[PDB]
């Protein structure tokens, strides 16, 4: 089969032709649908997966394939498979745990501390079929078909968990920074199907917020045309946010939204960029804010999300569909900010 | 009545005879056994809070009596109190709120819009009589004398408070920072009472170490003598700790600890000091870890750390007796960090 | 002013004139523009409030006048009332706590140990005006009117309570009982704006059903036509429901739907009708269900439900205006089960 | 190697010859250094498990060893076992799930829809040596051999998630019913341990109301000579306890031990007998009661416990071993109630 594999740090990917593997036991062979590609595949292209190494510390044996956004069909199962047949379409949920550490033990298996993540340090999607290490880790599709789903296993579960980290509730408000991207769009999206919160989106482009309002928001912020500062507090009536998302946090939002916040507001941090969190301890005893990572999600996420858009209570991302062949070009427009929805690879 | 006011900001507290005010309503006036004196009280005879102005945000019309440490017997009774008589002894608790606000409404009332904080911006113990705006903020106390109980209302909520932020138990460890002294203590006293987590204190002095030992720490490190992090990692395998309290934090613990959390850990900051967080943001959404403020505590934390007390499961702070009028003298000590034990003055 | 009070036990209200109190303190004096009416009040006449009396339990000192759904304008404000004027026109939260007790210090006021219940055990709105204890308890109103906000002071809040208490989320599957009645409508409404579960409301006419479809329910099923516990298990693919919630329960509801349950499902129950639960110890280990109860809620309840109905995020009771006189005749609608409606006094 | 087995119903056990298994992949060989005997397997002996049929509804295909307190060292491990070494002394937790349903999802693998509980529908511990499915459901014993361990796999996970549902607080009193057996004091023990709360425990013979007080119960009661109810209410001063968790509750216990409880009370049920609950629902509603069940535990509850008693935390079970040639005879002995302490068979 065909395969698109990370060969040698620095270097483009490469297309290899290798050999489809036989489906033993739990495990389940997928004819690859729909291979989302994300961001996370830039860096990964470059040995590392937001400041670790893929070989020294996740254990990646090179060559890899990449592609950890996966939806398919069935192909074959192991013989200890129980519960999906052939032709079954599903969607995966990659970041597995092993099952021994204090992570696995309480269920939230993406924190493992030995972590098998397809398509990061297991091979992945970016090929025509794919090893899936334990048919628990997939859920069927009834609605959504392959290129609708894969995005989801990604982008829609570490939105779920972001917005269940805000611990919302119809007493309070929710700031959703960056809300017209396709990240915002879905964390706004998500916290209107499942909390009750009066819904606050802020972005920067005309474009940007109008995406925001139709994803649901109650209200929007154009940050380039009005102190968003203001307009939050003029809309919380002086409260400020109970909780605030901020996906793909930047050195410029962190300095700004944390004063948004209101007392014991929650400042929901998601993604890999290079910035550091500055903040006078007193502000944060005083008000009792909290400042929390997020990333990705467990078994848990996964079900929420994927029950969440098969009922069609959160839509689809804006996709633009690629060939494998073109994974390095995909991969290329993520690096130059030149990918205007998200690209998901397809046979 | 006399009574120790700051009736200037930078000049010391002046005893004034002052006359004892009439309770009416659910009005309760105590007449002080035991004023507490602690840190708080050095940065508040010179017009602050933390960074605020008690007379310009928290609308303190000078002059103000101190004291926010209280435990007396009730001298007389407004016309509306119920299930108090003359002469009961009780602790009271100072973090009162004015009941219509969003934090009153949903039981956080020490962070109320318009606080009423006793001995802040209320008329607080540092005098003879001290009225208690509602009887509802008392305790009566049963095994505990004034003095031992006043700095509880303090000290005992706030580490109180901090542990139940924490989210603590048997499967965690929590690491207690400065764990030999006041505050120190009294966490790992009420961490050991009410969670079952692993408790590791840490101190600086051999004496404060067997101090957080005899508190009832199962770990005790000495970071003059050890590295704690090493020491940390071995206790824990190497998953690090699930929570970090961090009593009276600076830029040193705050630069130190945090690299002592596991996954999903809570670092739980308590205290005032002129310090900044500084975190690179990638390390926090990768580990999911959380940092979180806290401060005093409402009522539900009041009656925990009153409980704990009562039964003896917590015992009372180390204290140093004395008298009304050595008011500014015991917040001197405080200044020149030459108070051993907590001050608690007896008109 | 008018007054419709319950002067005897048995004997129908009575239309008395008396004194309109005038408001000291944090009380509020309201000019009653909707009064609502519910069963509550049939169970009330009598004397009686689930099993208990109003007298001899509840304190009540006759006459008393009832109305427990309050809503109306501001007539005069006590001297210590902030943040309320003349003329605001406002909903009342009825169950009210005096604050000392366990119940009220962990913020849970309306199981106070000496409950202040307006139109129960203290003065209530069958009258022109009404006395509001403490204005921390009123919600200013903007979007509705007095007619539509009246009825939330109690079915809004109680459900709104149910709903917090079954626990949902994404992952999870409601059943409301008796969807198509004025609470299990509410029910779903409110289910659906605030928890991202799934919806099934179950009725027993065709009408009942279609209203619970338009009040949301993802799937309806109409157990006069169709088994329900079969229809459930067909929906939930043999899991059963998450949570049940039963408003107004009777013998056939509890000997029927905790059957539909799912392992660790909760069975919450509201309402005073005098049926026993019964049901085999063993099962109830064996799936980890849990039966809860229920009734009225706190000032967070009232908070959330005010807050979801001026955003319009969930709607108002199908309402019957009658006039003040018509007490009497509102409350035997409900005896005769002839009240289509929740019936709502004018003065 | 020698196994005691249960062939046919009725019938007792039959010790048999049958071959040692090899282990593959993530399973585990232990030999078998203790494998406690409870009233479970008395129940067991009848092809039932409270009132299924281990072969009808947990596809039980006879004979199946039973033993489900297992402890004992590592004999070989499979080629996907990481973590684990030939010699390692462990406690295996028996209640295992099979990963694809919505409860291991989750993390509440003990509820698992099609369960793989080992000396209930797997091959136990009542042998020489014993296949563990995954090396994930170990725990490495450290300052605890194999008879101390084994029947925490049981009684221990038990009594640790009935606190954990019981929900204390240092605020709340809890009700232990039966705290004088083996079960009662361990959760005596392990809420002395965990929670902050005050204990009471009642039993029904002095021998046992003193063991409930030797684990740490601050008052004790004996039903047998005492009305526990009017004890109870003197204790709590009329608001009766917050929980009660009610071991191997009867008939009898569940009629009385639900009056005792105050507003907002759980009442946690553990076991398997042949009674029903009854109870008015008025009264469940009013007080907002909970009657909630629990059964055994999950990956979580099974390290929070090992964790105890790993730490000293909470001490080991009384135990008497004998050899597993005597397996019908210990389950005779519980049968007759003539067992005192909990039976260990050594192989
Ligand atoms: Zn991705
Ligand atoms: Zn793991
Ligand atoms: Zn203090
Ligand atoms: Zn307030
Ligand atoms: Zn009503
Ligand atoms: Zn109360
Ligand atoms: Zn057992
Ligand atoms: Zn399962």
């Amino acid at each position: 089969m065909r395969a698109v594999r990370l060969v040698e740090i620095g270097k483009p990917l490469s297309l290899q032709e290798i050999g489809v593997p036989k489906p033993k036991g739990p495990q389940v062979l997928i004819k690859v649908e729909a291979a989302g590609v994300c961001h996370s595949d830039v860096h990964m292209r470059q040995g590392r997966f937001g400041n670790l190494r893929i070989v020294e510390d996740l254990g990646v044996k090179l060559p890899v394939t990449l592609g950890h956004e996966i939806a398919g069909k069935i192909e074959e199962v192991g013989d200890e498979v129980v519960g999906y047949s052939k032709g079954d379409l599903v969607a995966v949920n990659p970041w597995q745990g092993e099952g021994n550490c204090y992570y696995c033990r309480i269920g939230e298996e993406h924190l493992c501390d030995s972590p098998r993540w397809l398509g990061i340090n297991f091979d992945g999607a970016y090929a025509e079929y794919v090893i899936v290490p334990h048919y628990k880790y997939m859920y069927k599709l009834r609605r959504l078909n392959a290129v609708e789903a894969a995005p989801l296993t990604c982008s829609g579960i570490t939105t779920y968990r972001a917005v269940r980290k805000a611990s919302l509730d119809p007493t309070k408000t929710l700031l959703v920074v960056g809300a017209g991207g396709g990240l915002g769009t879905m964390a706004v999206q998500i916290a209107k199907a499942v909390s009750g919160a009066t819904i606050i989106g802020v972005d920067v482009r005309e474009e940007a917020v109008e995406a925001a309002k139709r994803a649901g928001a109650d209200y929007v912020i154009n940050a380039s045309m009005q102190d968003p500062l203001a307009e939050i507090r003029r809309i919380t009536e002086s409260k400020g946010v109970d909780a605030v998302i901020d996906l793909n946090y930047s050195e410029k939002t962190l300095s700004v939204y944390p004063k948004a916040l209101a007392k014991q507001g929650k400042y929901v941090m998601v993604g890999l960029f290079g910035a550091d969190l500055h903040y006078h301890a007193p502000l944060i005893t005083l008000s009792e804010i909290q400042f929390v990572g997020s990333l990705v999600g467990n078994q848990s996420d996964f079900l929420g999300i994927m029950r969440l858009a098969e009922a069609g209570k959160v839509k689809p991302m804006i996709t633009k569909t690629m060939k494998l062949e073109e994974a390095n070009e995909a991969i290329d427009n993520l690096e130059n900010f030149k990918a205007i929805g998200r690209q998901v690879l397809i046979p």
